[PDB]
């Protein structure tokens, strides 16, 4: 088997698909093996770029297939170059650009937490090893993270394992085997922004919801709330159309739900305080009490949404 | 006539268009069949990759090209091996993301029901038959659907036929019959999101509206519904902004059109109890009538839309 | 001159581009003709696909290359086939998927008809004619149409012609006609979805918005009409954003222009109303009149609009 | 110096890009001139095309690259010819889209005039000389202009001139002029769809924003315009949405702001009115001034934004 | 070590991605170097461009690999030339444009200033210097400004340092230092369009809910404040759609959550005057002093935000 040793350089991780559930990944690629020894140009290892790499494997140079397992996609190389050692050490070194896929969930949306994977294996050998996978995420830990949209907690985490491959032909006997690398960095999303700029307006708007019982009349109660309700929706849609359409609800998206839920409450107890007495008592000991009730009934009941 | 058997493993079935009524795929497919048999160095199977394998086709190799029937546009194949055996047998595998269309329908929009399909054919020859098709959708069945956009509702279904060409040249007696897989994958839309970020305050707002009867001036009565009109035309907004523009009308579709008839109905009938009655009476008897029976005529009518 | 004769198969129509009066269209294109008789391996057929074609034209085999002239940017061309017959016949298979430009009209915006073309002829030879050109457009004509969005009134006609170049060199003394095939496919759009959520809420807005004459004071009617023109606005987005930006006005477009003049059209009654009769009579034969002539007066100009 | 003249045909001008002051065109391009006599297939001149071109530069055949300087990413060359005349003449024709860029001002935004230009220079030779440049713009001038998004003048200008590149190597003595090829189109936008759309409604509102001074009480004065407000806002976007962010204010974004200024300092009159009279006397002289002075002054102020 | 002098000029810099801090970069790369002497035709420099310069590589030239460091993804090569000359010298020119990635702060949005930066290094040698680096940025630095989207302060400067790189391989003694040029070009954002178009209806927006003081009941001064609340929301998402979604809030996206807040402590005082006395009294001191002191405390509050 051959012993087959990668490096793996990350320069940038950006384009998070939330619907496709994929993201970027810009970097450098390094595999190195030894095989058989070679006369060389003088006695240097030689170095071969780009279009001359595949003229070596025309008069027969072994440069195995590896493939990203998780890539949506063909991923974009850049510059790849071979390194050709006369004591039989070969290292193929290649920049790329490539989309990658992994189970991502965004119900937390605002303080969620995720994890980019990368997964390599050979693309036809089994009879071939991966030896050994050093990845440097050198991106800053400490330099610039509440001003970027995501915090890198740590540094990434390597894992070499083997894959059982159940359908195959019926020639192979116990050689479904292969080789494969997992690597895993985990990444918290920075609320601030949301913070700022889309929970804490729907705040200030679902608090001043509940002062729509300080109104004196009913008719001003009723009629205003209307006003209310459509607020909740431009809300709602400004949320929208600049965070997205994903499958499930986030937390921003029951803060919309929840709106909509305390105002028409609101419109309920408001026209129930008008029709609940006999002989049109307007009941006013309930527009008073939920006047702040409503507000707490409102915080003790997204306590338990952390349930 | 050739014996080809093929296999195709599906990744990810995800970006559907549901105006262009397309899908992508991620996978990969494996064909083989037996031909002559080959010195190898050896006596083992040689593996050709990428570059190297057309090479082989310039020496003479037979490696027949089969094309995606429902495929839009070129797919995008990643890594590519031949597989040569001594004996023969020839196993062709490629890693592939294509985007295939389908007759798809979307008028029960939240509750629809799709099939993504695969029409696989050779491109040239007739005189070559497909053996035998096995499909391997490994995607999770039981772990993320209540999570994911889509359900799976089982394991994909096969179909090996024999396609007709009519309008051919005029020297085939007979050969115009070619071999076709046809695979289909079950697949259900997880409604969840719509639900609770569309549907439900739409029946919010749709049943607030029929609190205008409440009201108990005139003016007040169709002032709001005025309110109540801007309400759903913002409401309409938000949704088609973030759903989109489909051909036909979906079962969303029709609840925004349900708003606006309720809210134009309460239009006429608050106008109606207005100047119904001889010399200026308000009949009463309406706007409190209406006060429950406007709720019910509404799911009347809607029950009679699953009709 | 060289007898070619070719065939279109039309699978696909979809992506309709307004502002860049673009389309496109998925299919295969076949052509044919008879040169020089050929040894062939036995005495069958032989097949050649993909970058084995390139490789018979080196060795000096003639295919001369067809241009779609109205193709914007060059087609995506997926896999091509070479029919070589031992008695001279040759035949040219290539699957295709590209946007083709013609001259679009969409005034009449959901009620509009268009035809898609294809025009093609040889990029360099004029000493070589297209002999016959037999299309399919083998799509439903009775299956899905009242589903579908575009409606195709019938099967595609055909057209072959000779195109006059003038600006040519010096030393052409009459061969400067190259043979053009001009297929050309009608089509009418489906107008149900923009009738049912677009044009009948508008008609819904726009009469209610004469029910601001229902109002009994002055302040009601002349305040209320502010928010009506406020709904204009905001359903004139509504469309805007889903239809898009189209170089002239459509049917939808003057509606909501229409809108826009009703509302502007009451401003003006309801203040005139009020300061038309000496002494601060409010002139109420007015506001009774054209509680309905408004209604009428708008069916009246509708009318006209078809003139 | 070898003379080449070159001849371009302008087939489509379309997609301009505001922001990166874009626009693409679609066309042929050809270029002649006289090398060394050559021994051809008979004695007619030989075609060349697409694949068949770079093998004939690799026997040695010179083929000059000619550039676009101003074009933005390679273009995509559609089929390409070589015409081999025996008397030494050599004619390249290709079609092409590509995207150019020019200096384009969107200020006077429905009404402004643009010119898209081509710039075409030799990539690497100065001893060669571009002899005449004839390009045919025929496309409409006098068919369907009042339908199309841009219009014509006329006919397009060509000056070939002398362009002197200084900080080359230190070798080059006199050789530092290359030959540049100049095409100008001027075009000026059709203003219909923004007048309709967007101009006339925007007057409208501008206008109807101006009839709350024929409100009666001052808390109706007041409270309208904060929803005549609201209606800028709105309308403001309506607009933004689908015209776009250019870098610079347009002619409708100045209206837009002339919305905002009425509006507010209708809001400063009617607070004024109120509070300047002594004992709280409402200044009626000024409420019924302004009722037609405010349109006035707006008029007023609009002539000067043409100085 | 071998001597290579490189000349970057930059024709267009366009295309800012805020989100992943990204910008387009078209222009021409130059290298030059000296090597062996060389036999050329005559005596005169060979000119060799596009698919010919691979065929000197095959046949043993040495041409390295330049790589953008900063670059996302390979850029588009347009036209490039090889200039050799007799006397050893050999001058690479190429055409490019490409998308490059650099750390940008967005914080101070309309009053951002940024750097666009170009990293060149060598693909595969360290053994080899860049020897000076002149780049020409011409573009206009007084001609158009006020116009264009950014202004370039001044010309460029250049940077050629060595990079080391640690995690090699274990045959590397002392040859781990890349020799890199670094380009960097100060500009500074247009504010203009953001002043007139965001900025401006702003604060007029804010101050007018500075006005509803002015009103004389209590059920209008919080009836209205929610019609001024719906206002912030509504130009809160004119704003968004148009701007998009950056990772921190901005300038604007800070004075819009100042306008929220004005309006929420609006409606807080509102409430407080009417119930802060003892038996009903509404407190007319707080209203008429908050009358101006709320625009004093929103401009007394602002210049702490630029502490």
């Amino acid at each position: 088997p051959v012993d087959v040793s990668v490096s793996i350089f990350i320069n940038k991780i950006y384009g998070v698909n939330t619907l496709e559930q994929t993201y970027k990944v810009d970097g450098y690629i390094v595999a190195q093996w030894t095989g058989k020894p070679r006369k060389t140009p003088g006695d240097k290892p030689l170095i071969v770029e780009n279009t001359q790499i595949e003229r070596w494997i025309n008069n027969g140079l072994w440069v195995p297939a590896l493939e990203f397992i998780n890539v949506v996609g063909s991923p974009d190389t850049g510059n790849k170059r071979l390194m050709l050692f006369p004591d039989g050490r070969v290292i193929y070194n290649a920049r790329f650009l490539g989309s990658f896929s992994n189970d991502m969930d965004f119900r937390l949306f605002p303080f969620d937490r995720q994890q980019f994977v990368l997964e390599l294996e050979p693309f036809s050998y089994n009879n071939q090893q991966l030896r050994f996978s050093d990845i440097q995420v050198y991106t800053e830990n400490i330099d610039n993270e509440e001003i970027d949209e995501w915090w890198i907690r740590g540094k990434a985490s390597t894992h070499i394992s083997d894959i059982r491959y159940d359908h195959l032909s019926s020639v192979q006997p116990n050689q479904n085997e292969f080789s494969r690398i997992t690597v895993r960095i985990d990444a918290v999303r920075n609320p601030s922004y949301y913070l700022w700029s889309f929970i804490l307006p729907l705040g200030l708007i679902i608090a001043a919801s509940w002062s729509v019982f300080w109104l004196e009349s009913f008719s001003e109660r009723l009629q205003t709330s209307f006003t209310l309700m459509l607020t909740v929706v431009a809300y709602a849609f400004y949320t929208s159309n600049i965070l997205g359409r994903l499958p499930y609800t986030t937390v921003i998206d029951q803060m919309i739900i929840a709106g909509y839920g305390s105002i028409f409450a609101a419109i309920l107890l408001i026209i129930f305080a008008h029709h609940r007495q006999a002989n049109g008592v307007e009941d006013d000991l309930l527009i008073q009490r939920c006047r702040l009730a409503f507000p707490l009934g409102f915080l003790a009941i997204g306590c338990v949404l952390v349930i």
